[PDB]
C-alpha cells in the first residue's frame, strides 16, 4: 500500500540513483516572479534553466514541489470540494532533464518506478502519446513492451504541453492505470503520470523549430498516486488528508459519507487547512490585495462552509497546529512557523467570524425574497452590499447563491462599482473602469 510519505521519499531517492539531483522544494511564492503568485508545477522554478538562461551544476533534477492551483488556467478552486480529485494545495513529483536525456530515458525511467519499484501491475496500464508519434509510439510499444492495444493517439487537447502561447513545447505522453470494471472513465483509468518532452520552439506564432537540446518535464500529483496504492476512491481518504476530514466531524457534529453537500463542506475544510498553513508558512500575509486576498478567500470559504456545518466559533486555527504532524517529515520547517501560522489563521477567524454570519442571513433573505418573485439573479446592488458591508468575495457570494439556484448578475454589479467609485470622485489595488467586476473578484472593496 505504502504511505504518502514513503511514496515521496522513494520517488526522490529513485532518480538520484540515476543521476538526477534532489532540488529542495522552492517556496510556493517565487522570490522574483511577479509573473505568477503561487507555483503550480514542479517545472515553474526551473523555467529559466529549461530555456537555458540559468546555469546549473547538474543536467538532471528530481523533486516534489508545493503547488497552488487557485488561479486561471490552472485554477481548480471553483470545484474544490465538489469532487474527489481537485485541490488548491498539492504536491507534484517528477524529474527533469535539460538538453540531456530525452524520450527514451524518460520513458524507461518512468516505466521502472511503476512496475518494479512501487509494485503496481503492468497489465492494467494504458499509455497515451502524440498521434503521429511514430517516435514515441515505437518506444512504448517495442523497447518498453507496452501492448499496442493499450496505446491511444490523442490531440493537443490531450498531449501538447506548451510553456506559453509562445515557447518550449513538445509531445507529451501520459501513463494511465486501470482501476476495476465497476467504475469507468477518468476514474477507472487514472493518469498518475505526465511526461512532457520539450521538443520545439513555438515562436510568436505556431512555427515550431526543433531544439538541439530538447528538455524533459514530468509531473505526478502525489495525492493522486498515493490513493490508488492505498485502494481508496477518494484522494482525501488517505493518511495524509483523512485525519483532516476527521477534524471537521469532531468540531462540527456531522459525519463523512451521508449527505452530498455535507461531504462537500468537509472536504473544503480539509483542503483549505493545508492551503492556508503552507501559504502563511512561506511568508504570505492575508490582505485586501492579490496574494493576501487569495489565502483570505481560501480561508473565508473555510469559515463559511464550516459555519454551514454548525461550527459557531472559530475552528480552523485548531487545524494549522495539525497539518504540521501530517507534513513535518518532508517539510520540517513547518514546526518553526507553526505558532506563527496559528495566530495568523486565528486572526482571520476571531477578526472575521461574526461578519460572515451577519453576511449569511443577508444572502439567504435576499435570495428567498428574490426566488419568491421569480427573479433569476440578484441585482448587482444585492451583491455589492455583501462585497462591501460584509467584505464578501465576489466568488463566495456566487457560490452560496448557486446552492439555491440563483446566480448573480455581473453587469449590474459593474454599474454599481462605477456609481460607487464615481460617487467618491463626486458625491495598493488599482482597477480599470470596465475591469471593475473583473478585478473586484480578485480583491476586496477596500482595495478598489
Amino acid at each position: 500500500s505504502l504511505s504518502a510519505h514513503e511514496i515521496r521519499e522513494l520517488f526522490l531517492s529513485f532518480f538520484e540513483k540515476k543521476g538526477h539531483t534532489r532540488v529542495k522544494s522552492a517556496p510556493l511564492v517565487p522570490e522574483n516572479d511577479p509573473t505568477l503568485l503561487f507555483v503550480n508545477a514542479g517545472m515553474v522554478p526551473f523555467k529559466n534553466v529549461f530555456l537555458g538562461l540559468e546555469k546549473r551544476p547538474y543536467k538532471r533534477a528530481t523533486s516534489c514541489q508545493k503547488c497552488l492551483r487557485v488561479s486561471g488556467k490552472h485554477n481548480d478552486l471553483e470545484q474544490v470540494g465538489y469532487t474527489s480529485r481537485h485541490h488548491t494545495f498539492f504536491e507534484m513529483l517528477g524529474n527533469f532533464s535539460f538538453g540531456d536525456y530525452f524520450k527514451k530515458e524518460a520513458i524507461e525511467y518512468a516505466w521502472e518506478f511503476v512496475t518494479e519499484v512501487l509494485k503496481l501491475p503492468k497489465e492494467k496500464l494504458y499509455v497515451s502519446v502524440y498521434k503521429d508519434d511514430e517516435e514515441a509510439y515505437r518506444i512504448w510499444n517495442e523497447h518498453i513492451g507496452i501492448p499496442s492495444e493499450r496505446i491511444w493517439r490523442l490531440g493537443e487537447e490531450d498531449n501538447f504541453w506548451q510553456m506559453g502561447d509562445v515557447g518550449p513545447c513538445g509531445p507529451s505522453s501520459e501513463i494511465y492505470v486501470d482501476r476495476g470494471e465497476e467504475y469507468e472513465g477518468d476514474e477507472r483509468y487514472l493518469e498518475i503520470w505526465n511526461l512532457v518532452f520539450m521538443q520545439y520552439n513555438r515562436d510568436e506564432n505556431g512555427v515550431l523549430t526543433p531544439l538541439p537540446h530538447p528538455n524533459i518535464d514530468t509531473g505526478m500529483g502525489l495525492e493522486r498516486i498515493a490513493s490508488v496504492l492505498q485502494g481508496k476512491n477518494s484522494n482525501f481518504e488517505i493518511d495524509i488528508i483523512f485525519p483532516l476530514i476527521q477534524f471537521g466531524e469532531e468540531v462540527s457534529g456531522k459525519k463523512y459519507g451521508e449527505k452530498f453537500e455535507t461531504d462537500v463542506a468537509l472536504r473544503v475544510i480539509a483542503d483549505h487547512l493545508r492551503a492556508i498553513t503552507f501559504a502563511i508558512s512561506d511568508g504570505v500575509i492575508p490582505s485586501n490585495e492579490g496574494r493576501g486576498y487569495v489565502i483570505r478567500r481560501i480561508l473565508r470559504r473555510a469559515m463559511r462552509f464550516g459555519y454551514k456545518l454548525g461550527i459557531e466559533n472559530p475552528f480552523l486555527y485548531k487545524g494549522v497546529d495539525l497539518v504540521v504532524d501530517i507534513m513535518k517529515e518532508p517539510y520540517p520547517e513547518l514546526e518553526l512557523s507553526r505558532e506563527f501560522v496559528k495566530g495568523i489563521v486565528k486572526g482571520e477567524e476571531k477578526r472575521f467570524i461574526k461578519t460572515l454570519k451577519a453576511g449569511m442571513e443577508y444572502i439567504q433573505e435576499v435570495i428567498q425574497k428574490a426566488l419568491e418573485e421569480g427573479r433569476k439573479t440578484l441585482s448587482g446592488k444585492e451583491v455589492f452590499t455583501a462585497y462591501d458591508t460584509y467584505g464578501f468575495p465576489v466568488d463566495l457570494i456566487d457560490e452560496i447563491a448557486r446552492e439555491k439556484g440563483l446566480g448573480i448578475d455581473l453587469e449590474g454589479f459593474q454599474c454599481e462599482l462605477e456609481e460607487q467609485r464615481e460617487r467618491a470622485r463626486k458625491h495598493p489595488v488599482y482597477s480599470h473602469l470596465k475591469e471593475l467586476g473583473k478585478t473586484s473578484a480578485f480583491v476586496g472593496a477596500a482595495a478598489l
